[PDB]
DNA sequence: CAGCGATAGAGAC
DNA sequence: GTCTCTATCGCTG
């Protein structure tokens, strides 16, 4: 609904984050970041959140141009 | 033009 | 030397 606001900041459902690059979601509609998702849906098993960090590596770009 | 999945790399001990 | 975790990329419609 135009308010843009679900309840207003998307938030990781799994680690409450709201810095990240990419958001997913779990197969189950909820909504997750980028380390909970790709996480938990490659080891599908539960995972001390406590590996979570406010403090993420910035890695460079394979991008130039051409 | 934008978004996502899958794969690969690096670090620490 | 090995294992684990996470982020970015390329491709497509
Ligand atoms: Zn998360």
């Amino acid at each position: 609904m135009k308010n843009g606001e679900q309840n207003g900041p998307t938030t990781c459902t799994n680690c409450f984050t709201q810095t990240t690059p990419l958001w997913r979601r779990n197969p189950e509609g909820q909504p997750l970041c980028n380390a909970c998702g790709l996480f938990l849906k490659l080891h599908g098993v539960v995972r001390p959140l406590s590996l979570k960090t406010d403090v993420i590596k910035k890695r460079n770009r394979n991008s130039a141009n051409s």
